C-alpha cells in the first residue's frame, strides 16, 4: 500500500541532494531504500559527509520494483552513476516499466549516460547543462523543477526540497505534499 | 587561518538541519568537525538518515576552541543535547569566550536547558516555541533567521540553508557568503 523510492548513493554524491530527498519523502510516508552503488559501506559524499546505506544497490536491486528511482547530483556522484551498468539495467527497467525517474543537478547526466528518456525538457545544474545537452537529445528548461511525464529533474542543493515535494506529490498526491510541506517552514 | 566550526551531532538529530550547514560551511572554507555526542560511532538521525561523525565529542572538545558551535535541531536530538553536561561546558565556555553559539529548530531549548544566552532574542521551529519560552527568559521572534550578539537561531528544515549562510557571513564575511550561495541555486 505504501509507496517505495530507492535512491542510489555513490562516492562524490551531494549529501544535501540526497538527505533532503531521502528525509521529505519518509515524511511522506514512503518506503525509502538509500542503496549504495559501491556496496554496503558507508559512502563518503562531495563535503566530506558520511552516510550510511540501508544496503547495497546489488541487494536492493533484487528488492524491486519502486515506484521511483533517486539520482542525488554531485559531480563525482553523477560520473559514478553513469558509469555504473547495474544503475543502466536499473533505469532502462524502470523506464519501461513506466516507473517514474527522479534526478537533480548533475545526477541527470546520468540519463544521457545510460540512453534514458531522450525527447524529454530537462533541467540540470547550471554548470551541467553542457554535458547535459551533447547531442542534443533533450530540451532544456531553467524551471527549478522540470517534469515532462515520467522524468522528473531538479538544479541543486537549493532545489532539493521543491524537487522532493514534487516527488512526494507524484507519488502520494498533493494533500500529503502540502501536508508534509507545512512543518519544514520554507518560505 | 580558516574559522573552525563544531557540530554537535546526537541521536534523533534532524539530518537536514545537521547536513546543509556542514555542507554549506565547508563551501565556505571553514573547517568542520561533525562530532557525536554519544561517540565516534554512526548516528541515527530523526529519518532514519544514518550519519558517520568525524570525531567523538569527547575528542573533539580537546582540539578547540571553536569559531562557531552548531546545535542541530530534531526534536529527540535536542533532547540528547539538553541532557548533556558535556555540551553544557562546552556552551558554557563558548558563551563566557564569547564565541558564536548557532541552534536551529528545536536546537535552541539546549540554551535553555543550559542557561545560555538568557535575555537574548530568538526563534525557534513553531513546535518548539513554548518550551523555549518556559520561565520567560528569551524574547520570541517569528523571523527565519534571528541573530541577537553571539546568539543565532533558526526556525527548520525549511530555514536551515538561510541559517548557514549567515553562519557563513558572521565568520568569513558578505563577499564569500554571497560567492558561496550562487551555486545552490537557492529560490
Amino acid at each position: 500500500a505504501s509507496k517505495r523510492a530507492l535512491v542510489i548513493l555513490a562516492k562524490g554524491a551531494e549529501e544535501m541532494e540526497t538527505v533532503i530527498p531521502v528525509d521529505v519523502m519518509r515524511r511522506a510516508g514512503i518506503k525509502v531504500t538509500v542503496a549504495g552503488l559501491a556496496g554496503k559501506d558507508p559512502v563518503q559524499c562531495s563535503r566530506d559527509v558520511v552516510i550510511c546505506p540501508d544496503a547495497s544497490l546489488e541487494d536492493a536491486k533484487k528488492e524491486g520494483p519502486y515506484d521511483v528511482v533517486v539520482l542525488p547530483g554531485g559531480n563525482l556522484g553523477a560520473q559514478n552513476l553513469s558509469e555504473s551498468a547495474a544503475v543502466k539495467e536499473i533505469l532502462k527497467e524502470q523506464e519501461n516499466r513506466k516507473g517514474l525517474i527522479a534526478a537533480i543537478a548533475a545526477g541527470p547526466t546520468a540519463l544521457l549516460a545510460h540512453e534514458i528518456g531522450f525527447g524529454s525538457k530537462v533541467t540540470t545544474h547550471p554548470l551541467a547543462k553542457d554535458k547535459m545537452m551533447n547531442g542534443g537529445h533533450y530540451t532544456y528548461s531553467e524551471n527549478r523543477v522540470e517534469k515532462d511525464g515520467l522524468i522528473l529533474t531538479s538544479r541543486g542543493p537549493g532545489t532539493s526540497f521543491e524537487f522532493a515535494l514534487a516527488i512526494v506529490e507524484a507519488l502520494n498526491g498533493k494533500e500529503v505534499a502540502a501536508q508534509v510541506k507545512a512543518p519544514l517552514v520554507l518560505k
